């Protein structure tokens, strides 16, 4: 998923 | 930009 | 710093 | 590990 | 994989 | 760029 | 330096 | 050993 700044 | 596996 | 799982 | 600017 | 600054 | 083994 | 398996 | 600007 994504959160705060990082996405996989 | 994306490097490895992860997209900043 | 740190946040969820990563730091950065 | 790390690499560029991520640790995990 | 990658680490730091390099992948082989 | 890339050469022998190793990316960079 | 060097770091891992890499020095340069 | 070494090749370019690396040795491993």
């Amino acid at each position: 998923x994504c959160y705060x700044k990082v996405c996989t």
